């Protein structure tokens, strides 16, 4: 581990996401912003919210720049309008640089903010095409390469805790790593495997076969990344397309079919319990994803285990029983690997080489038996036909 100044930098979880402390303004104002490679624009509150204790005030800064420009975000649920600016921005537990960055001021938003998440922005880390308004809004990242020496690369590490964490434990909890312009050894084993970058919008993908306890899913590769793969801290769960959640579903069902769960459960709306450390992780199967690798013909997969895919939450009884939701939901807008899937491997945005890699996360829980897994290489044909085209 050659970054120690930037290991164990996050708080959080992937319920509510995981965040990075980051400073705007002179003098410098303090902010806990979320990490999301699944968008493109550096937003913080800068206006009182009852779910914000803090927020920018830009007329304090004496560094802030008006862009004289708004800016309208809608999202499926949420919803959040800003002003864009820019400031001097800098991460304290990151590299010891401070570079001017795009702000949008967020002046209103409608359930964008999260209550007891602990953060008050988001640091969208994708690319430009899909910055808002437009792809001439620079990200973040963008500008912090191109004012600095910051080698053009960050990696994550997203440790869940495996258990629930009450309001007091997730702010005293290590929530894992964001390594800025490197790739720290100690927060992994294994080797690192890379997947091609499809495409720099989205940090996309390409899936070349599925797996459920070694068990071919069997259906024609471009569903599983119709119409599109991605991977993003900002999005929970594992999302797979509607025929690719169904098949999915059908299999993991089966597989667990020694105990029958409700409805709910498989929708992700209902949490099981079971007694005190009784969880039956072994009647659960084993997933693998399998990815292009950067070799012609060769692939590689990571595989996740149910406590991975099982999102640890607290009882409405706050009994002593272990409870989980189901973190797998079905997309219509294509597969999404989220936060929960993440957590089993250290995940490097080598955005220079146009790659990314996946290593087993030296933070991922697991039991005696049975362990996360990134292997290869496979002999895969045709992968470039798993590559949906609209
Ligand atoms: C593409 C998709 C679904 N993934 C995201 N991380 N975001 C951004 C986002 C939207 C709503 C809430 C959050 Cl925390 C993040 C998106 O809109």
């Amino acid at each position: 581990g050659s970054f120690v100044e930037m290991v164990d930098n996050l708080r959080g979880k992937s319920g509510q996401g995981y965040y990075v402390e980051m400073t705007v303004g002179s003098p410098p104002q303090t902010l806990n912003i979320l990490v999301d490679t699944g968008s493109s624009n550096f937003a913080v509150g800068a206006a009182p919210h009852p779910f914000l204790h803090r927020y920018y005030q830009r007329q304090l800064s004496s560094t802030y720049r008006d862009l004289r420009k708004g800016v309208y975000v809608p999202y499926t649920q949420g919803k959040w309008e800003g002003e864009l600016g820019t400031d001097l921005v800098s991460i304290p537990h990151g590299p010891n640089v401070t570079v001017r960055a795009n702000i949008a001021a967020i002046t209103e938003s409608d359930k964008f903010f999260i209550n007891g998440s602990n953060w008050e922005g988001i640091l969208g880390l994708a690319y430009a095409e899909i910055a808002r308004p437009d792809d001439s809004l620079e990200p973040f990242f963008d500008s912090l390469v191109k004012q600095t020496h910051v080698p053009n690369l960050f990696s994550l590490q997203l440790c869940g805790a495996g258990f629930p964490l009450n309001q007091s434990e997730v702010l005293a909890s290590v929530g894992g790593s964001m390594i800025i312009g490197g790739i720290d050894h100690s927060l992994y084993t294994g080797s690192l495997w890379y997947t091609p970058i499809r495409r720099e919008w989205y940090y996309e993908v390409i899936i070349v076969r599925v797996e459920i306890n070694g068990q071919d899913l069997k259906m024609d590769c471009k569903e599983y990344n119709y119409d599109k793969s991605i991977v993003d801290s900002g999005t929970t769960n594992l999302r797979l397309p509607k025929k690719v959640f169904e098949a999915a579903v059908k299999s993991i069902k089966a597989a667990s079919s020694t105990e029958k769960f409700p409805d709910g459960f498989w929708l992700g709306e209902q949490l099981v319990c079971w007694q005190a450390g009784t969880t039956p992780w072994n009647i659960f199967p084993v997933i693998s994803l399998y990815l292009m690798g950067e070799v012609t013909n060769q692939s590689f997969r990571i595989t996740i285990l149910p406590q991975q895919y099982l999102r640890p939450v607290e009882d409405v009884a706050t009994s002593q029983d272990d409870c989980y939701k189901f973190a797998i939901s079905q997309s219509s807008t294509g597969t999404v690997m989220g936060a929960v899937i993440m957590e089993g491997f250290y995940v490097v945005f080598d955005r220079a080489r146009k790659r990314i890699g996946f290593a087993v996360s030296a933070c991922h829980v697991h039991d005696e038996f049975r362990t996360a897994a990134v292997e290869g290489p496979f002999v895969t044909l045709d992968m470039e036909d798993c590559g949906y085209n609209i």
